[PDB]
């Protein structure tokens, strides 16, 4: 199918490596989840529930000596974050891109030390839209001046999202992942596709990216709600999709659940 999956790292301490999960070969994009915290008054930090930030640097280098995109998601389902004045964009613009898609400039510091990512994924969950636009015009601006890295969204199902709507809106997303679950209006349930297909056209239709993932919970356990088995993504869901010149391929949350469900290896025919 030449599938490109993406999948979200950094959930639970006890997961299945960095570096493993990029040795498996199922993901053309890991995205470490996550800077939960910035804006009012805060400094930055990240919540990679508790994985060591300096001991990712090789792993993440090893990750894309093999060719995996290694993205940073800004947000989350859950955090003290916000970006509400023009000031907190222009911060944490500039911090996001001193630290992790520049090489160092060997002064302050970074946290996953001298590693250089390949992108960033606005995972922004609440607050409105708030200054996010500004946001991301200045780290698009960025990518304009020499720093060629990715830029990404995971917005909610529901056309159009709430937090990232307009910033969508502006084009500026090289791929978003929307999140098929959680949310009975456009996901999965009861053993009927049709609300989900219904979003999938919209925002294949609508969407001003180049390329739109679906995303799904790995297992059962891995979300509220949601949750449809890979056969019947495969059966039910690729041939509608694949005719759309938007499909990117599929998102998983995520990879602790991955591992223990192998989600992916059945969507792949087992992709090691
Ligand atoms: O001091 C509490 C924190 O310790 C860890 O983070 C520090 O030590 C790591 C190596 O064990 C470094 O990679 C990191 O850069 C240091 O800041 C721990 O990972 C944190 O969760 C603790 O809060």
């Amino acid at each position: 199918a030449n599938l490109d999956i993406a999948v979200y790292w950094g959930q639970n301490f006890d997961e299945r490596s960095l570096e493993a999960t990029c040795d498996t070969g199922n993901y053309a994009y890991v995205i470490i989840g996550f800077l939960n915290t910035f804006g009012g008054g805060q400094t930055p930090a990240l919540d990679i529930s508790g994985h060591s930030p300096s001991g990712l640097e090789p792993q993440i280098k090893h990750c894309q000596s093999k060719n995996v995109k290694v993205l940073l998601s800004i947000g989350g389902p859950k955090g003290p974050y916000s970006l509400d004045s023009r000031s907190d964009a222009n911060d944490l613009a500039v911090y996001l891109f001193n630290n992790f898609l520049l090489p160092p400039g060997h002064s302050e510091n970074r946290p996953f030390g001298n590693a250089v990512l390949d992108g960033i994924d606005f995972h922004i969950e609440h607050g409105g839209p708030s200054q996010y636009q500004l946001l991301a015009n200045i780290l698009s601006s960025f990518r304009l001046a020499g720093t060629e890295f990715a830029l990404t969204a995971a917005p909610q199902c529901v056309y159009p999202d709430p937090n990232l709507g307009t910033v969508i809106n502006s084009a500026t997303f090289d791929a978003i992942w929307v999140q098929f679950y959680n949310n009975p209006q456009c996901s999965y349930s009861s053993g009927n596709a049709e609300a989900l297909m219904n979003a999938w056209r919209e925002w294949s239709m609508k969407a001003r990216t180049k390329k739109v993932f679906l995303g799904f919970p790995a297992h059962p356990d891995a979300a509220g709600s949601g949750y449809m088995p890979p056969e019947k993504v495969k059966f039910h869901v690729f041939p509608a999709a694949k005719k759309s010149y938007k499909f990117g391929g599929i998102m998983l949350w995520d990879s602790y659940w991955d591992t223990v469900s192998n989600f992916s290896s059945k969507i792949l025919g087992e992709g090691w």
